[PDB]
Formats: structure tokens, C-alpha cells, sequence
């Protein structure tokens, strides 16, 4: 009864070296009802490229909207003249193409606009896909690899509808203080799919692609999942949890066991963040329905993943300070129409107005020139502020030193590109391989995508 859980095609390159990707309007329906929705190759969200580690890849980005967009691949270690920030702009009805030599670890990385102001938008209208990263080291382990089996992306995010069918994005003052959240969850598209797993391992590739909604995933029975990767790639050896906080734009890898007759649910659970537990999201909310199908996987689930190096010295590092604030007025303003909405359940558990040093992102103003190939010790307080920042740094795949005022958990202690900033102070140390010019900057940013649009990014040069 419940529709299938869609697969994101897994796209290599063609005989040319090259993959196309339009970017284009389209049609979806939820509940029966169409909205207007934009995709990658389709209707919806996007295809998987495979990319490999020591090989270059072009990609042709066609953009088939009527309004300008840029293409980001979040979590890739790249240039930043193909970094696709917002000024990478593709103008409607053009093309762009790009270059990308892959130079990191195994990993699962996903793509998403850039546009400058307008990202939250593009993103709710339906644009984004996933990257796997593959090297030599991955295929080695014996990991579940089967795409669309036993090795399954799954892009969680939600959405609100106006009573027309269509997609109800708004960026306003209550937005832009407490982010744009729905009633609706969507699972690779499609409302509280099923998805077909053979009796063994399931590897599930989670991305949290909601603009602003915080999750948190568990098992409707509380079988246990074991992390094998974060942002970056593999951690050292799987980390059992029963439960998985997942903060917007992050991915996590888990292993899941599947046994015969023994169906469960993917669920995410109540997260203490401002307007994200109003009823439906008040109590634990399914994801997906995993229906165990009485055939061997293959896969294994590794005693030791990989290897990371040990944390560098902090002695002699640079330290860049960014404070992240919100304007009192917006803050005050925003939360009042929250509340006036929704009332108490709202608390369970303006366009420039967002800011980093107390500066809105100024496109053509880069904040600062880093140094490449150096280790630098990057310093990101939302002290004064109680909103939910997951800081992302472009160009690069950090260590936590501190995640919002304390070491960092066991799963998230590896590669990340995310960081937890809510009213205490986090500590990363970042290196950039690559270089960005103030022409095609990287960005730092909040990726609870209103605040980004509302001016909580910077620019910086390599
Ligand atoms: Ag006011
Ligand atoms: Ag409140
Ligand atoms: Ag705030
Ligand atoms: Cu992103
Ligand atoms: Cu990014
Ligand atoms: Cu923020
Ligand atoms: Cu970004
Ligand atoms: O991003």
C-alpha cells in the first residue's frame, strides 16, 4: 500500500567523460495532489554521482529554469572557481560546465543551489542530489553496496503545501528568524515510502535536506544502528547508537540488521528546536518502513572502517573568531508570530538581518584571506542568540575540537563538514587544499538555509 521507496539513479561519466544534469520544472504529487516542483534530471530532487577518488569528471549543468541558479556540491573539497557558491551563477536557459578532480576519502556528499538570498527557495522547490564518493580503500571492506537494495540514499525533508497542492515557501520575518519547517515529511520524495531489504545488513546514506528542521533517526523497535561515516567518509570503526541526532545538510552512513517477517520503521524522533515539534513532529514521526525480503545480503558489517590521523597540535594555529548573531528585532518579531501561530508546542522540549561579525554576507567583501595547506583553528560562538546554527564551512572536511561547548560525540569526532552552533561556542580545525579567489569565493555559513539567505554567510579566499 505504501509507494516505493524512489531510488536517485547512480550517474558515472559517459564515453566522452562527461555527466549532464538539467535543472528544470516539473511536475510531483503528494497526497494525491500536484504541486510544481523543480529536479534534477526529473521532476524531484536528483540522480547520485558517482565520482572516484584520483579521477576528474566534467559535469554539464543545464539550466532549464527561468531563473537564475548555481550548482554547490556540499562536502567536496574543490576549488572554488567550481565551488558553486553564489557567484557561480547559471543563467536561465544556459550552461555551465565543471571540472572536478577528486582529491578526498570516500564519502557521501550531496549538490544543492547556491543562488544568492534564494537557496532555502530553490531547495523547498525540489533541487537536490547526492554524490558518492568511492576510493580504493571502501570497496575493500565488503560493505553492503548493492545501490538500491541493500546500499540506499535516503534525503529526509519536509515540506508545506498550500491548499491549491502547491509547495508554500515563504521567506519573512518568521522565517528568517526560525527557519521554513512543514507538516510534511518526505523520504527520496515520496510520503512514508517502503523500501525492499534483503535479510542481513541495510545501509542506509541519511541526509538531512530540510531547510530547517533539526532530526533525529531511530528504529520504530529500537534496533540499534551502527554509524560507519559521517560528512566526510568513513570513521575508524562503527559507533552503536540507538538514536542519531542529524542537523541540516549533514550525512550520516548506518548499518541496520534486517530479519525475516520482522518489518520496522526508520523513524525520527521529537528534537527540542524551536517549531519543530508541533504535532505531527510532537512525537516520533516514520521515515520509511524497511520490509525485510527473505533473500541473503551479501554485505558485512567491518570491525575497523579506517584510520584517522590524530588530532594536530594547537600550538602556533591561527584562530579566527566568527561571532554568529540575529538582529534583536527579528528575533523578537519572529518568535512572536511562531507563537501566535502555533502557541506553547512551538517551544516543546529582516533580509540583512542575520549575521557573522556583525556583518550581513557581502558577496563582492570576502571577511578574510585563509592560508592553503595549513591547519587553522576556526572559532564559531552563537553565544547571545538561542536559534539552531549548523555551521558549514565550503572547500574542506574539518575535526570537531568542540561541538557547542563540549567534546565532540564518538560518531561525529571524524570527517565532517557540519558543525552544532547554539548558544555556546564550537571549535574546528580546518584545512583547505584549494584555492578560491574573491572571485569565486568559499563560503561559511549557517545551513539552516534562512538565516544564510538573511545574511548569516561569509566569503573567504584561498
Ligand atoms: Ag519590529
Ligand atoms: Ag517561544
Ligand atoms: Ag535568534
Ligand atoms: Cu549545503
Ligand atoms: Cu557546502
Ligand atoms: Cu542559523
Ligand atoms: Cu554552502
Ligand atoms: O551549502
Amino acid at each position: 500500500e505504501r509507494p516505493t521507496l524512489p531510488i536517485p539513479d547512480l550517474l558515472t561519466t559517459d564515453a566522452r567523460n562527461r555527466i549532464q544534469l538539467t535543472i528544470g520544472a516539473g511536475q510531483s504529487t503528494f497526497g494525491g495532489k500536484t504541486a510544481t516542483t523543480w529536479g534534477y534530471n526529473g521532476n524531484l530532487l536528483g540522480p547520485a554521482v558517482k565520482l572516484q577518488r584520483g579521477k576528474a569528471v566534467t559535469v554539464d549543468i543545464y539550466n532549464q529554469l527561468t531563473e537564475e541558479t548555481t550548482l554547490h556540491w556540499h562536502g567536496l573539497e574543490v576549488p572554488g572557481e567550481v565551488d558553486g557558491g553564489p557567484q557561480g551563477i547559471i543563467p536561465p536557459g544556459g550552461k555551465r560546465s565543471v571540472t572536478l578532480n577528486v582529491d578526498q576519502p570516500a564519502a557521501t556528499c550531496w549538490f544543492h543551489p547556491h543562488q544568492h538570498g534564494k537557496t532555502g527557495r530553490q531547495v523547498a522547490m525540489g533541487l537536490a542530489g547526492l554524490v558518492v564518493i568511492e576510493d580504493d580503500e571502501i570497496l575493500k571492506l565488503m560493505l553492503p553496496k548493492q545501490w538500491g537494495i541493500d546500499d540506499v540514499p535516503v534525503i529526509v525533508q519536509d515540506k508545506k503545501f498550500s491548499a491549491d497542492g502547491q509547495i508554500d515557501y515563504q521567506l519573512d520575518v518568521m522565517t528568517a528568524a526560525v527557519g521554513w519547517f512543514g507538516d510534511t515529511l518526505l523520504t527520496n520524495g515520496a510520503i512514508y515510502p517502503q523500501h525492499a531489504a534483503p535479510r542481513g545488513w541495510l545501509r542506509l546514506r541519511l541526509l538531512n535536506g530540510c531547510n530547517a528542521r533539526s532530526l533525529n533517526f531511530a528504529t520504530s523497535d529500537n534496533r540499534p544502528l551502527y554509524v560507519i561515516a559521517s560528512d566526510g567518509g568513513l570513521l575508524p570503526e562503527p559507533v552503536k547508537v540507538s538514536e542519531l541526532p542529524v542537523l541540516m545538510g549533514e550525512r550520516f552512513e548506518v548499518l541496520v540488521e534486517v530479519n525475516d517477517n520482522k518489518p520496522f520503521d526508520l523513524v525520527t524522533l521529537p528534537v527540542s528546536q524551536m517549531g519543530m515539534a508541533i504535532a505531527p513532529f510532537d512525537k516520533p514521526h516514520p521515515v520509511m518502513r524497511i520490509q525485510p525480503i527473505a533473500i541473503s545480503a551479501s554485505g558485512a558489517l567491518p570491525d575497523t572502517l579506517s584510520s584517522l590521523p590524530a588530532l594536530p597540535s594547537l600550538e602556533g594555529l591561527t584562530v579566527r573568531k566568527l561571532q554568529l548573531s540575529m538582529d534583536p528585532m527579528l528575533d523578537m518579531m519572529g518568535m512572536q508570530m511562531l507563537m501566535e501561530k502555533y502557541g506553547d508546542q512551538a517551544m516543546a522540549g529582516f533580509h540583512h538581518a542575520n549575521k557573522i561579525n556583525g556583518q550581513a554576507f557581502d558577496m563582492n567583501k570576502p571577511m578574510f584571506a585563509a592560508a592553503k595547506g595549513q591547519y587553522e583553528r576556526w572559532v564559531i560562538s552563537g553565544v547571545g542568540d538561542m536559534m539552531l546554527h549548523p555551521f558549514h564551512i565550503h572547500g574542506t572536511q574539518f575535526r570537531i575540537l568542540s561541538e557547542n561547548g563540549k567534546p565532540p560525540a564518538a560518531h561525529r569526532a571524524g570527517w565532517k563538514d557540519t558543525v552544532k552552533v547554539e548558544g555556546n561556542v564550537s571549535e574546528v580545525l580546518v584545512k583547505f587544499n584549494h584555492d578560491a579567489p574573491k572571485e569565486h569565493a568559499y563560503m561559511a555559513h549557517c545551513h539552516l538555509l534562512e538565516h544564510e539567505d538573511t545574511g548569516m554567510m561569509l566569503g573567504f579566499t584561498v
